[PDB]
This record gives structure tokens, C-alpha cells and sequence, in this order.
């Protein structure tokens, strides 16, 4: 088997689930214990706002939580965590440290890799970012015609895109005095084309985000941007005024036409999907200002310290991880829904699709043996209340068990109409988890149908359709306000949840070998598309699709 | 038990799956039969472009497809379809017809409800839409200060939002010379606030989209918009120049204060999640022009006729539906991924989250029996290559089986860099399904590591991590170009897929009782948020969360 399934604490948990889980009813758990909320929630005071992690509406008892905590311990979570924080090379397939925690280490306590403190270099790059932010935001940095920059365009894929996009979207209110920010990520020419259509080459600055500076899609997009730029500027020396790099490849950066002074470095122990805290976050710092960027880092730092210092049984990311293990490995739930009741957080779910799924969508353990159990879930979601009018029908009355995290700030950035909109938003946030837990009994629905004037025959037919079975578990994560600090804390919290789950499954949360095959096959297909000659080098489907492409590309519609 | 599980053709299929499915290996199926693509694909000629539905990379044989088609016949799919098209009241819990097909019935062949042809009224409203679009787009329609309209704002949620938003996004290249379109949907005040911040009351036209005209989010947003407008206009008569309604509820439209001549009517047999084809599509027609809206309808009509007239074994929506049944009810796959390799289609998956999940996320059958089998899947996805660089790690090397539909136009709207971007996009579209099908055997990975010059120890350490198990099934849907017509055909294709699955599960695809409970509970919580006193009326979590809200809402951050 595998490390997890051979673990006696896991076997005990699974056996208990088999024997007892059918008896777990949320309605009954709350009725039996008025202290349930108090005992199954964490009210975290960060000194810059509170984060309430309410996990009480979960299918767990004290005994279940105890078994889960014991499993975390016996899977080595405490030791593994300390190893991450100390710069041990826990990314074992690539033999790398995992040090996104160093990027936001505001305390500056030395963290060594290969015997050398990484903090001086972390802080040097941060200082460089700060100086660049001053130059651009002040208007001192001039474009090729001598005008201040009004637009910043981040070009990057995956981890070089999702974080900066999600964070600038979430922190939009903090962008007064900052340039507009745009994100180009898709190789699909539509993306860069529609972006450039609304820009002036005189006042636009491009941030090319790529560690190697050879990333195909990113560099292609970058080269398209440069071509567009040079059509107007007609001077290759002007490129340095309008293009900067988040990279370590000095030579390639120089060759592109970027001044190497404007290459913002990061390190191999910064995973792409954990990189917004590094140089990769430059577009964030430009948009909302360096002070706000430091606040974002500080919030993550607070959560890192919480994760590091807190006993497992009251440790927010650990508990979220454990509830996930319960639903994934005991209930067999494929998915995890992230439902922020916040329009600014509209890209939060998409972000954690990479953060969670690329980390933990794995099947080989540390020993090299295949898992014989489930690993990472499919993450998905849309903001409330919109989701209520799209897919909550299935959550309430479908055939899937779907653990959901509901998230909301207490204070809105836009308290319009004396708080009326936010009052309604909050009411829905609370009602939905209540509804998912309680459901609606036949006796409740029957009375409603009778009052509605339904005939005995119509009532009988309609009754089962109107019943809500309930017993659908949720987490409610509520925070004072979505500030840079609080957002930082929330992202870090999920980062550490993902870490804990990865350790428990005995997988590597920090590599991504599963992207390789698609890349290899794409490189082979690219040159085959040119010209009218038949392609026969693949399976008949790939061949047939290519044939269709060649036949249909000249058709006039 | 339920109709599906009692069905002998279903039990035959499931028994076959149990005995034979482990012997289905895609790589070997393709190697053994050069005709596989030919035998398991449909090349549809619409006379306005081709749609290739390639289902050959699925875990199916001729025998499987035969059994599925036989099951469709046994479940009365053709009769149920004919009943939909004829105006039979197949929405049995609400006693309503289901006639989104009437909305786009370009043939104008009578379709009767209660003995009365619906087509005259369908066409009357379409004519009203056409006339209104001409007046606004030409600049003839003037605001309260005598200026042409520059901005249209759709206010609506769910079915009154997702379609118009998805379609205007997808058809963006067709919007030249149209007014800017905005979508306000969330009750979250952020949504309307940041929209109004960018607008002038003098040049903005609001479109209040609501079937019932009583949805709290929509009416509240609409009232906020009206208040903002009237603060500037200071004249109630001016509202008629700036507010129109799309609804079935004349009385509530009048009550809100909208001119009866400013109401674009639809009917109870138009489901919200099937409503973009109706008056609800007004924002589409305004943005891209009524001619392009007619083309969208015409494409849907083509697909309607395809669905109606084609033998099941060669019927695109039927085959897509059957493959889904295979994966859901035999393999037990919770999810269905929609992955359009098209940035314009970035909201396609979100649209079908409602279309699919609100339709088929059900648990009660026509007989009144609770299902003892799975119904609708969780739909999710991001456009390629964005999703590709976020979560494909899990699709390739996780522990979940995830049916994926890959979609792409052969011709891009933006053939920049002499087609370079689209070449890369196409190569990745093709390579990913190739990779998912083929995988990479241990011996193949071994040879690669050998060639890289890895030591025996390093090779052995890395080997298992480099293996791709493959055998991951996909559909590839490729079409000449994403025109209004082709988009209409594609949306209708999935609508009918959803219909077929619903009939086979014996559920009602056209009601949505599951949204009621959340609405009820939110109304109760609303007034409880007012004031500083503790709430004790609910379970301890709901109470505790309310306590947190009250304690945290006055903290200065």
C-alpha cells in the first residue's frame, strides 16, 4: 500500500467512518451541544483584524477531530513543517528548498539554504521593487516620448499570472494613484490583441514574468508586444523604457532589449504557484503601492507564524487540511468549492485551482510507490450570491457531497445605500450554510404547500421535490475587512492547508512533472500544422483533427 | 428504485462495464484500428461552417455505443424530445411547456401551448428588439439631456446575467459600432458601485433583466441604479429614456416604475438558464447588432433541427449525453470539464455551470422516487491555455477520472503574427488530448532519463514521477470559426445534451426548487443584523457568525 493507508491512525479513522459516519447529522450535533460553535471555531486576532474560521457545520465530533489531529502528528506534519521553514530541501524530486515563507519573512530571522542566509537577497530585490515603484508611480519614469506611464501590462503564464491578477483584483480599492494594470496570459492571440488595442505605446510599460526568460507562450506574447511597440517607437534603444523582466536570465533579458538593472530576481525555492510574494508580485506593488505590498507580505508572515507556533488542534491551516482529508479519503468527495461572497475576490477560486491542484494533483509517494488512495481535490467556485442562481441547485438537491468554504469580509469596501447591499450579502452568506446544514423537512414543506392552496393530489406529487435533505457541511471564513494584510493572511492559510495535505498523502506538493508530456507533444505538432501536406504521424484522432484544421482554415464565412 | 436503475438495458451496460471496462486501453484501441477516428466522430456541415464532434478518444467500443443508444431508446428519449418541441407541458412540477426552441424557430412553423401558436408573440418581441436596437445603435435614442447612449448596463442575476455576459464576451469582435456593455449581477455593492463610478447618467441605458421581476439582488441593484440616476436627472419622466425591462411580469415592471412600452416580454416556458434567446438577449443584440443576434438564433435553430431529425447513433447532443451517462453512472465521475481553447469563450464553462447543474442537479424522479444513482455532474473549467497552466497537473497525474471537452475554432478572430499565436494554440489543443490518451509508459520514461544522462540512482529516484498512466478520455469539438451562428449551434448542442441526460435520469431538467430554502432563510436573517443585540434564534454557528459580524463591523481598518 502507501504511507497513508498503512498508517494505524488512518486505519482507525477509516474504520470509525465506516461504522459511525452514517449517524452523523449536523442538525443533531448542534442540538446536543450548545457549545458546538465555541468548540469548533477559531477566532484569530492578527492585531490587524480578526479571521474567524468557523468549522462547526462539519460532519465531525470531538472524537473525529482528535483522530484527525493524531493522524497529522503520526504523518510527520510537525517535523515536515519545521523542515520547510528551516530551508531543508523538501522538494525531493527536484532537490530544492521550499521557501515562499522566506519571501515574506518580515522578522528577518536568518533562513539558510546551503549554509547561506537568503534574507539579504530577498530584501535586496524588495528594495529594488520599491525603488522601481517610486519611479513609475511618481511619473518620474518616462516613456519614449517623455510621458509618465499610465498602464502596466504583466505578461506571464500560470504562477506568473494568476497571483498578480487575483491580488490586484481583490485589492482594487487600494490602487489610488497607481497605474492601470492589465494581464496577458493566454497564447491565444486574442488576449494580447485586445489588450494592445486599448493602449498607447507612449505610456505603456510591460512586465515580462519568466524565470528562464525562454517560456514559450510568455516570450511569444512579449515579442508580439515588442513588435507593436517598435512600430510606433522605431528605436530599439526605446525598449528599455517600456519593458522590464522578472527573471534571472541576464543574457536573454539583455538580448530582448531590457536594461539588466530592471531584472527583478527570484530563486529556485520559489515555486511559480507560490511566487506572488516575490519579484513576481511587482505588478501588485505598482498597482497598490509598495506599502500595501508590504502589508500583504506581513499578513502572510502572520499566518506563517500562526502555522509554525500553534498546537495542531487549534491551528487554522492544519484544521482546514484535516477536514479536507476527512472528506476526500473517508467520504470520497472529488471536489472542494471556494465561494467568496465578494466580487473583488472573483479570481480567488481560479488562483487556488493552480495552488491546490497543481500542488496536490499527484500519485507518486516519497518512496516512489503509487498511492492507493485519493489525493488533491478538484477546486472550483464562483462568488456569492451569483452562484446561488447558477449551481447551488445541485449543491442543495443533487447527488454529490461537496465540501464548501464560504468566505466574506464583515466590512465592505463600498457601503452604498447605508450598508443595504452588504446587509443583504451577509444575510445570504449566513443563510446558505444554515440551509445546507438544516435542509427542510417533509412536515415543513407540506405546510407550505397546503398554505399555497395546492390540491391534495398536487401536494402529494410536489412534496418530495420541495424537501431539502440538508446535512451538507461547510466552513465559514469571516474576516474584519479584505485589506492587503488580511488577504495575505488568507492566501498563506490556504498555502499551508495544501502543504499539510501533501505531507499526509506523502506526495510532493512542490514539483509539477505532470506538465511535461503535453509540452513535448505540442512541440512535435507545431511544425506539422504549416502547409497543406497530410499529417499521419499520430493516432487517427490527432491526425483527423489536424486534417479538419487544414481543410477548414481557408473557408470563407 | 428509479427508472434508470430498473431499466434492463442500463443493468446490461453496467454489468458489461464491470466485466470489461478495465480492458479498454485507448492507446491500444487506436493502434488496432486505423478507422477509429472515422467510426467515432461526426463532421457536421451546417452550410455556415463545420462542427467536428470527435468522440474517438473515449473509453468506448462499437458495442458500448450500441448499448448506450439502446438505453436511450429504452428511456424514451425521442418521444420526450418530440414532446418538448410540440409544446407539451414536460416541466411537470410547474405544469409548464419548455420552449426555448420556439424562441429561435426561424421556420415559423406553429408551436402551440394551450391550443395557441406562440410564434406570433415570439416574433412580435423580436421585432420590438430589432426596432429598439436600431434606435439606440444609430444614436437616434437620446438620454434625458439629449445625448446619444454610449453605455448599456444589464442588471440581472443567474439566467438573466450569465448568457448575455458569456455571449457578448464570446462575440466581442462583432461589437464594433455598438455601445459598451456592462453587467451588474451580484448584490455585493462592489458590483454596481464600481460600474456606476465609470458612467454618466446622461448616456447610460439600464436593462433590468428578470423573469419574475422580484429577485432581491436584481430589484435592489435596479433601485440603486434608479436612485443614482434620479439624483442627477431629478425628473421621474426621465426614467423612461434610461430604463427598460426584460420580464414576464408586467405588473411588477409597472410597479417598479418602468414604461409598459419599455418592457420586452417573454413567457413562463422560457427557463432562465435557457433564456438568452428571448428578450433576455437584448444586451447581446444591442452590443453586436440585431443581425448578429438573428444569426445566433439561426445557429441554435440548425442544431435544434439536427437534434430533432437525426437518428440517435449519429445525433451529436445525444452522443455527448450518452458518453456522459457512461462516465457518470458507470465510471462514477463527479465532474465534467469544459475547456475551450479560446479567450473570447472565457465564460462558456461558467454559463454551463448553470445550464447543466441547475438543470440536472436533481434527486426526485417523475414517478416520485428518489434517485438511487448519480444525476448531473459538477461542471468546471478555464479556457486553454490558461487552465492548461493552472490545473492540468491533476488531470494528467492526479487520482480522479475527469471527462473533458476540448473546444476550438480553426480560424481565429485575430490572426496576428501571420498566424503564429493560433498555431501554438492549436498545437496545444491537439497535444493535450493526445497526451491524456497516450500517457507515457515506465519504459518510455526510463529511456528519456537514460538519454538525459541520469545516474542509475537518480534515474530510479525520478522514474515513477515521470510516468503518465494516460487512458484519460476526451471529446474534441472543433469548428470552422466562432461566428454568432456557430456559437448558437454550440450552445444549443449542450442544451440538448442536458435534455437527453435529464430524460434518461427520469428527472425534471426544467425546474429549480433547490433555490427556495436559501432565499427564505436570508429573509429571516436580514433584520437580525440591525443593531448591537445578540441573536440566539438559530443554531450556534449562525448565531456565532452573526455575533462576529456585529463585533467586527465598527473596527477601523
Amino acid at each position: 500500500m502507501a504511507a497513508l493507508t498503512r498508517n494505524p491512525q488512518f486505519q482507525k479513522l477509516l474504520e470509525w467512518h465506516r461504522a459511525n459516519s452514517a449517524n452523523l447529522k449536523l442538525r443533531e450535533l448542534f442540538e446536543a451541544d450548545p457549545e458546538r460553535f465555541n468548540n469548533f471555531s477559531l477566532n484569530l486576532n492578527t492585531n490587524h483584524g480578526h479571521i474567524l474560521v468557523d468549522y462547526s457545520k462539519n460532519l465531525v465530533s470531538k472524537e473525529v477531530m482528535q483522530m484527525l489531529v493524531e493522524l497529522a502528528k503520526s504523518r510527520g506534519v510537525e517535523a515536515a513543517r519545521d523542515n520547510m521553514f528551516s530551508g531543508s530541501k523538501i522538494n525531493y524530486t527536484e532537490d530544492r528548498a521550499v521557501l515562499h515563507v522566506a519571501l515574506r519573512n518580515r522578522s528577518n530571522t536568518p533562513i539558510k539554504v546551503d549554509g547561506k542566509d537568503v534574507m539579504p537577497e530577498v530584501n535586496r530585490v524588495l528594495d529594488k521593487m520599491k525603488s522601481f515603484c517610486q519611479r513609475v508611480r511618481s511619473g518620474d519614469w518616462k516613456g519614449y516620448t517623455g510621458k509618465s506611464i499610465t498602464d502596466i501590462i504583466n505578461i506571464g503564464i500560470g504562477g506568473s499570472d494568476l497571483g498578480p491578477l487575483m491580488v490586484t483584483e481583490a485589492l482594487k480599492p487600494y490602487s489610488k494613484g497607481g497605474p492601470r494594470v492589465w494581464f496577458v496570459s493566454n497564447i491565444d492571440g486574442t488576449h494580447i490583441a485586445k489588450t494592445l488595442a486599448s493602449l498607447s505605446p507612449e505610456t505603456s510599460l510591460f512586465i515580462i514574468a519568466s524565470k528562464t526568460f525562454t517560456t514559450q507562450e510568455t516570450i511569444t506574447n512579449a515579442e508580439t508586444a515588442k513588435e507593436w511597440f517598435l512600430e510606433a517607437a522605431k528605436d530599439p534603444s526605446a525598449v528599455a523604457k517600456h519593458f522590464v523582466a522578472l527573471s534571472t536570465n541576464t543574457a536573454k533579458v539583455k538580448e530582448f532589449g531590457i536594461d539588466p538593472q530592471n531584472m527583478f530576481e527570484f530563486w529556485d525555492w520559489v515555486g511559480g504557484r507560490y511566487s506572488l510574494w516575490s519579484a513576481i508580485g511587482l505588478s501588485i506593488a505598482l498597482h497598490v503601492g509598495f506599502d500595501h505590498f508590504e502589508q500583504l507580505l506581513s499578513g502572510a508572515h502572520w499566518m506563517d507564524q500562526h502555522f509554525l507556533k500553534t498546537p495542531l488542534e487549534k491551528n487554522a491551516p492544519v484544521l482546514l487540511a484535516l477536514l479536507g482529508i476527512w472528506y476526500i479519503n473517508c467520504y470520497g468527495c472529488e471536489t472542494h468549492a471556494l465561494l467568496p461572497y465578494d466580487q473583488y475576490m472573483h479570481r480567488f477560486a481560479a488562483y487556488f485551482q493552480q495552488g491546490d491542484m497543481e500542488s496536490n494533483g499527484k500519485y507518486i509517494t516519497k518512496s516512489g510507490a503509487r498511492v492507493d488512495h485519493q489525493t488533491g481535490p478538484i477546486v472550483w467556485g464562483e462568488p456569492g450570491t451569483n452562484g446561488q442562481h447558477a449551481f447551488y441547485q445541485l449543491i442543495h438537491q443533487g447527488t454529490k457531497m461537496i465540501p464548501c468554504d464560504f468566505l466574506i469580509p464583515v466590512q465592505t469596501q463600498h457601503p452604498i445605500r447605508k450598508g443595504l447591499h452588504h446587509k443583504i450579502l451577509l444575510a445570504n452568506f449566513l443563510a446558505q450554510t444554515e440551509a445546507l446544514m438544516k435542509g427542510k423537512l417533509p412536515e415543513e414543506a407540506r405546510k407550505e404547500l397546503q398554505a399555497a392552496g395546492k390540491s391534495p393530489e398536487d401536494l402529494e406529487k410536489l412534496l418530495p421535490h420541495k424537501v431539502f435533505e440538508g446535512n451538507r457541511p461547510t466552513n465559514s471564513i469571516v474576516f474584519t475587512k479584505l485589506t492587503p494584510f488580511i488577504l495575505g493572511a488568507l492566501i498563506a492559510m490556504y498555502e499551508h492547508k495544501i502543504f499539510v495535505q501533501g505531507i499526509m498523502w506523502d506526495i510532493n506538493s512542490f514539483d509539477q512533472w505532470g506538465v511535461e508530456l503535453g509540452k513535448q507533444l505540442a512541440k512535435k505538432i507545431e511544425p506539422e500544422l504549416e502547409g497543406s501536406s497530410a499529417v499521419t504521424s499520430h493516432d487517427s484522432s490527432t491526425n483527423g483533427l489536424i486534417s479538419f484544421i487544414k481543410q477548414q482554415r481557408d473557408t470563407k464565412l
